[PDB]
């Protein structure tokens, strides 16, 4: 029965996890007006972090089974937990060096975005494991939401970072402690190149990636569409925005799970299948919200609501099909692979590309705060096409699938 209590300790982390991550996604404002500091300087706080990960990713990839496990999550959720602790203090005669301490949680926690998945496969048969990888997941925009929503208690309660910067360390070293005394202690290049000749992990790759592109451009960009939408309609309901994703997160994530409980009855080849819809509704409602601006204000977020939920339908699946797909002996590789191919192709890149061909178009005619509006959803139009090829990717799986997840079997025998 302690495995039960692993999969709570090991999900309560990976709730941790992404708190600490997107935190500093809704007090940026605030550290931007503080350090006196341009936006320039935003986009690294943001952006370093994402970058350390990423390469730091298969630096834990290879480290799958190179030594024990328990202590390197231990390892990472301390040693990150305190370079949060520690970039609560730091002061404003140096501002690249808070840049590198909201990078060094890339590295710092690529221990837990990695290394647990392969706990949670290693440690449950099928049913159990599926029920308690998905509230694994379910532990991302949980997370998500509760970081805009410790901005706003902050911003409610005191103005400073000083009061939104503590509150998760704390929690991080209780998981530490509870995480190393409530789990059980449970060649590269030709290895890699067996890896890569695999023919539908690497679609799913592909596909986790423009998703992953999608959520993050959306993270950044929609509030300030809201913004000029209020500003033509006539903030603190932006952090209400955050509960809403907190929520909605919740509630794609539990339709997810009675999606392929649904549907695992019917054909194989309906859970890809399954993700595929639910990235076209999703990316279908994310390209009328631009039109629906003029209404879903009424409607309290109305389109996003159910936009995002249905996204957010897809994260346990794909981490299922990757849990079959790849031999236990290289799952944390694939794992780990698979993230570095999201962050790399897609999410990284959003910012600064929407921000950049939504210049060029303002720069191609004359400039109205209404005409920025029009602008900046006609440039974010490229991200709901993007999601639809995810969704084709999706079907190409699923076509692929049959024989697929055959040869999954057959590495199994491998």
């Amino acid at each position: 029965e302690k495995r039960k209590a692993a999969a709570a300790i090991l999900s309560l982390g990976n709730v941790l996890n992404y708190l600490d991550r997107y935190t500093v996604a809704g007090v940026l404002l605030d550290i931007q007006q503080h350090f006196g500091v341009k936006d320039r300087g935003a986009g690294l706080l943001q952006s370093v972090f994402i970058c350390s990960f990423m390469v730091a990713a298969p630096i834990f990839g290879y480290l799958g089974d190179r030594f024990n496990r328990k202590v390197i999550l231990s390892c990472g959720i301390f040693f990150w937990s305190a370079v949060t602790f520690s970039s609560s203090f730091i002061p404003q005669q140096y501002f690249w060096l808070l840049v590198l301490s909201r990078g060094l949680v890339g590295i710092g926690e690529a221990s837990y975005s990695t290394i647990a998945p392969t706990i949670i496969g290693d440690l449950f048969t099928k049913n159990t494991r599926t029920l308690m990888l998905s509230v694994f997941y379910f532990a991302i925009p949980l997370g998500s939401g509760l970081g805009y929503i410790t901005g706003s208690s902050v911003k409610q309660a005191a103005g400073d970072w000083h009061w939104a910067l503590r509150v998760s360390p704390v929690l991080g070293m209780i998981t530490g402690t509870l995480i190393l005394i409530l789990v059980p202690a449970t060649s590269w290049l030709r290895d890699m190149k067996a890896l890569i000749r695999n023919r539908s992990y690497v679609f799913s790759s592909l596909a986790t990636s423009a998703v992953s592109f999608a959520t993050g451009a959306l993270g950044m960009w929609i509030p300030l569409y809201l913004h000029r939408a209020q500003v033509v309609q006539k903030a603190k309901d932006s952090l209400i925005f955050g509960a809403i994703t907190c929520f909605t997160g919740f509630l794609g994530v539990v339709t997810g799970a009675g999606a392929t409980r649904w549907c695992r009855l019917k054909t194989q080849r309906a859970d890809p299948l399954v993700c595929a819809v639910g990235m076209l509704g999703s990316a279908i409602f994310i390209c009328l919200i631009f039109v629906a601006a003029k209404s879903s204000i009424v409607g309290a977020y109305i389109c996003i609501f159910v936009g995002e939920t249905l996204l957010f339908s897809n994260w346990a699946i794909t981490a299922d099909i990757l849990m079959y797909v790849v031999i236990p002996t290289r799952r944390a590789t694939a794992v780990a692979l698979q993230s570095f191919t999201s962050h790399l192709l897609g999410d990284a890149g959003s910012p600064y590309l929407i921000g950049f061909i939504s210049d060029l178009i303002r720069q191609s005619t004359k400039d109205s705060p209404l005409w920025e509006f029009l602008s900046l959803g006609y440039a974010l139009m490229l991200c709901p096409f993007v999601v639809v090829l995810g969704g084709m990717f999706f079907l190409a799986t699923a076509l692929f699938f049959v024989s697929d997840r055959a040869r999954a079997e057959q590495q199994v025998n491998q």
